């Protein structure tokens, strides 16, 4: 309808469908000719109408089973969240489109370890020339992300020389010794060999997490000691500072918009923005500039140093995230920001409860017309009641006051209960949520090694001059696939053959057919 | 194997330490660099009493329990302390405006052990009204420490 | 051997033993 009102169904018509689902299978679908790459038509027209075992059928007869069961858990994805009557939605959600690749990739990587890696980086052949991890990354696929073989795979990607032996103490002692002395102590023309060694991902992140460091105590001790008068202003502050924060933020838009493809414009900026510490580097490069501007008006003086002494608090909690890739601690940080959303509120409460404690304190005792007063004393009260400092000077004092006194102390307990309280269920949450924080650190670990694969080896302040060079050079095999795409097909029957050995030892199976034999000789011998 | 354990290496710096600290006991000049190595010498001696709960079976387990937790708690505590020493950082650049190191470094020091242990100073941190703001938005974020030693309680008893 | 699975197997067999015996006939 909306194609004839531009300007009965063809092959036009699905073919856009599948477009506007993936985009992956761009190109899809002459009514004589015969087709190619039957067997995934079949698949695709059998889990568009949500058909589900004529779907795994025709799957079982095709070339690839984790790129093709991807691509339709992402498929009945979409379609579920566009279903109309909530029953067929949740009859479509309830597939497991998912399970099939998971199974067939465990067992495609238990037999060899080192093909599963060359299927993983593949180019799909049937589906456009998109590798498995595009199709596993746009289908939000957790649970195969979370697969030990493609951990070991971002791991010895996340290394890149020596990849599962490289212990953290040599790793970082091997910062000042030579090529030879890294092949006394870590495995790997010998120009090749330093740049094969300080190529690699972990030593770009090592660089730039001591060059964040350098970048944070040079801007803590010009903020501190840098502030000469506004005819020069930020004098030495200035210069430094701007030029990294500004080498830093031209770093992000470019990683932001310059690594995938040249795809849509407006896709790539929202996706960008789509982050939530995507939004914590926005707002502090707007906290950052508005102090750098206000620090060129000598009248707001202050203000520009207190917009940029919060800037400072804003850049020193960015650095949070160089736990993703530790295993013993990452996940502790997602559980915490699972528990923050709650804690806000709940804290937000507590304090309210607080002040109206304050209140009834100030308008009971004390009969402080100046709002700082009342305010710094009920802010002091706060810090010093529940700190642990009584002032009977002025908490009691003719007997009226202190039975009120003794109802204040009396009270207080409810506050230490609501503490009680407030931990408590801190310490629930996290048991609570402990068990979805693994798949989601393995995501965010994924996330960060293609990022960290992605930069260059130069710091934010050669950032520059990375950046320059990457703008010069912008100015300026059948039978090994054949081989592995018969070796997945081969690993995709043997696993549906011992699947269907296991149905069949079943002892639900064994006894049912045990029974029907009992049956059917007790009839014959009741007939004789 | 004998150094192969982590005990033995504790004896080794303990002799190590009261070795040093015995030559220097020897040199008159520096008569308090050797007191001070003999007084740290006298605690790793003490701390090396942990090993006598290892025959008591209600309590002995704990030590190892204690020592699996160690790792990950070393680590988020220099964490945890970069993020106070953080605060102190915008503290101290924003509501004084202190060229002694020793007075920056002691009154960081100092506001850990105070404002974290219960003494607000309302005449250093309240004094015209972007000021008061801002103790307002420090005592705002001063939960957000709070919650970090939940975190800390919380995963230290998981 | 007290094993109820091999119990079973075996009980299953006779049974198709038997099975087949008297469909035989």
């Amino acid at each position: 309808e909306e194609g004839r009102l531009t300007l009965a169904f063809s092959l036009h018509e699905v073919s856009r469908v599948l477009k506007d689902f993936l985009h992956d299978a761009c190109r899809g679908f002459d009514l004589s000719r015969k087709s190619e790459d039957p067997w995934r038509d079949l698949f695709l027209w059998a889990v568009l109408q949500n058909r589900y075992e004529m779907a795994t059928y025709f799957w079982a007869m095709g070339r690839e089973g984790v790129a093709a069961a991807l691509a339709a858990c992402k498929i009945i994805k979409e379609m579920s969240h566009l279903e109309k009557e909530a029953e067929v939605a949740r009859t479509m959600r309830e597939a497991k489109y998912e399970q099939l690749a998971l199974d067939l990739f465990s067992e495609c990587y238990s037999n060899s370890e080192d093909r599963a890696f060359a299927l993983l980086v593949r180019r799909n052949h049937s589906w456009s020339r998109t590798t498995c991890l595009h199709l596993a990354t746009e289908a939000d696929a957790k649970a195969f992300f979370a697969h030990d073989g493609v951990q070991a795979f971002l791991t010895k990607i996340w290394w890149g020389d020596m990849a599962t032996g490289t212990p953290i103490l040599r790793l970082l002692g091997a910062f000042t010794c030579p090529a030879l002395i890294y092949t006394n102590l870590i495995s790997f023309f010998l120009l090749t060999r330093w740049r094969k060694f300080w190529g690699a991902p972990v030593t770009v992140f090592l660089g730039n997490v001591v060059m964040y460091f350098a970048f944070l105590f040079l801007f803590s001790y010009v903020l501190l000691v840098d502030f000469r008068p506004p005819p020069q202003g930020p004098s030495g502050s200035e210069v430094t500072l701007y030029f990294w924060v500004f080498t830093l933020v031209l770093e992000e838009i470019r990683q932001g918009f310059f690594t995938n493809e040249d795809t849509r414009l407006v896709k790539k900026f929202t996706l960008y923005v789509e982050d939530n510490w995507n939004k914590c580097d926005m707002v502090a490069i707007f906290l950052f500039i508005v102090g750098v501007t206000c620090r060129m008006v000598p009248s707001v003086f202050e203000a520009g140093r207190t917009v940029l002494a919060i800037d400072f608090m804003v850049f020193t909690l960015r650095l949070i995230h160089i736990f993703a890739i530790h295993k013993q601690l990452g996940p502790k940080i997602i559980i915490v920001e699972r528990m923050m959303k709650d804690v806000f509120f709940f804290l937000f409460f507590l304090s309210v409860w607080l002040v109206a404690y304050g209140v009834t304190t100030q308008a009971l005792l004390h009969p402080d017309g100046r709002l700082e007063w009342i305010f710094r004393r009920v802010l002091y009260r706060p810090y010093l009641q529940i700190f642990g400092q009584i002032p009977l000077d002025e908490i009691d004092e003719y007997a009226n006051w202190l039975v009120i006194l003794l109802l204040v102390t009396f009270l207080l307990v409810t506050n230490v209960l609501l503490m009680n309280l407030l931990i408590a269920m801190f310490s629930y949450t996290f048991q609570v949520v402990q068990g979805n924080a693994d798949m989601f650190w393995k995501f965010q670990r994924y996330h960060l090694i293609v990022e960290y694969h992605g930069r260059p080896a130069l710091a934010p302040p050669f950032i520059l001059l990375s950046h320059l060079s990457l703008v010069l050079k912008q100015v300026f095999p059948d039978p090994v696939d054949q081989k592995i795409i018969t070796w997945e097909t081969v690993q995709k029957e043997n696993f549906l053959s011992t699947m269907e050995k296991r149905r069949r030892d079943s002892e639900e199976e064994v006894l049912r057919k045990t029974a029907h034999r009992v049956d059917l000789i007790a009839k014959y011998i009741g007939g004789l």
